[PDB]
């Protein structure tokens, strides 16, 4: 059973989400297995951003047993602004555990994170969930010489999924939907003062056959990461309570953690309600 | 100073909010000024709901001094549905107090039938409110929704205090710095009771906002329509609770009513149903 546990007060500084197995804290990147269900292509997808926020949560490649905490810009708080029509983030976003693209048909490097996600059900998901989900499609989308995968999932529970197969069908069932993913993801980063970003394959999203064959790739790819195997280790915390076939396993690493520290939310500047007309 | 005073939990059926100056709950719908500054056509709102929320709080008409309450279907707590790609109400939304749209007027040659509520405003700037803010606005424009035969009138406005507002003057400047917000404004009254089950809605000159002079007119008319009936001079006051504590030439008002509204007893939000998260898709 996962669960989570939270340091601090969300909104700060101080602020980390690190997932439980069984009361047991593990890393999110190295010890959640990326299959929930091989033979069915199940995936367990860990959830950092819930739809409709701004507030920047990702999982720290850099932080031992990889919590989820806020992203920073020169030591300030990062938040995604309010592009119009959209709100914060319009999918759960987040990643899929024991994947990596490494950074050594779109022509630009791997951007050495987990692989990111897009969760499309109706239900608002919370950071630092494992849910369980079902690859419909993929995109390409190019950010600053990166090429940044985005699968287009769904969990399993919603209603919709024995509906949703592939990628056809996400047009049918949320008509709209797939447009405004490609204008998010090139238009997020505008209200920062940086360029607008650009896809691959003239923003197709790619099916589920793609999806999957990029997803495996990625896969080997941590494979290589986490046995001490690949070129540059880039100050990535491979510490891991569940694999101790790595040279990075440590049973203490759980142990470690302090205890949950849960506080109210602090507050978020008034300036992150704007809504930019970009 | 305009503060709030707040019964219950939100988003449960016993929540209400009373508006009060210095400490003391007044009349929502009749006791707050429409101007703020007559001269300079600056108006007082009241905010119901807040931009990106669902809860479809709102002045009630039927209760003593008006508190905001969330609104029921067959008793049922409302909250309007996530329509895409909005999220909720796409503005801050609310009323003009000493407005109403008199429902009794006949005008036969338009065939219009007045909705029976203060006129609607929709608040465009920045920040998000909080239910039962009094705002100081200008208004910019409106628009004339035609919703399961009723005219809900729907005044395009900005808060005073937005970093934009010295550049926002009448309803064209809302499409140079706000481009597509009144196209998604359409959109959002035709469908936001789809998910409902009601037919989508129309508005009158195919969705044109009018310009700030005629939405004067209008706003000038439901205030002249209030007058009338916070004198206790409508034909048909529809059950609408009158008192008020600061306009003594009614015959409804009372001082002391506001006395007898229980103190403040606020308790932390009630969770709302996961359902309440869905975005439909109306295509
Ligand atoms: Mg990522
Ligand atoms: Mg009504
Ligand atoms: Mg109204």
């Amino acid at each position: 059973t996962y669960t989570t546990r939270q340091i601090g007060a969300k909104n700060t500084l101080e602020y980390k989400v690190y997932i439980e197995k069984d009361g047991k804290p593990v890393s999110a990147f190295h010890d959640i297995p990326l299959y929930a269900d091989k033979e069915n292509n199940i995936f367990n997808m860990v959830v950092e951003i819930p739809r409709w926020t701004n507030a920047k949560l990702e999982i720290t490649k850099e932080e031992t047993l990889n919590p989820i905490i806020q992203d920073t810009k020169k030591g300030k708080l990062r938040f995604v602004r309010n592009c119009f029509p959209h709100h914060g983030y319009i999918h759960n976003y987040g990643a899929f555990p024991q994947t990596w693209e490494d950074p050594n048909e779109t022509k630009a490097v791997g951007d050495n994170d987990p692989i990111d996600v897009l969760e499309i059900g109706e239900t608002i998901a919370y950071t630092g969930q494992v849910k369980q989900v079902k690859a419909l499609g993929i995109m390409a989308l190019l950010d600053e010489g990166e090429t940044e995968w985005k699968v287009i999932a769904i969990d399993i529970n919603d209603p919709l999924a024995p509906k949703l197969n592939d990628i056809e069908d996400v047009e049918k069932y949320f008509p709209g939907l797939l447009r405004a993913t490609n204008e998010w993801f090139r238009i997020y980063k505008i209200p920062d003062g940086k360029p607008e970003n650009q896809f691959a394959f003239s923003g197709e999203a790619k099916n589920k056959k793609y999806a999957l064959d990029i997803i495996k790739e990625t896969h080997d790819s941590w494979k290589q990461l986490i046995a001490g195997k690949s070129s540059d280790s880039k100050g990535i915390d491979l510490t891991n309570v569940t694999l101790p076939d790595t040279p990075t396993y440590s049973k203490a690493a759980s142990d470690a953690i302090p205890p949950a520290s849960l506080k109210a939310d602090a507050p978020i500047d008034k300036s992150i309600d704007k809504w930019f007309f970009i």
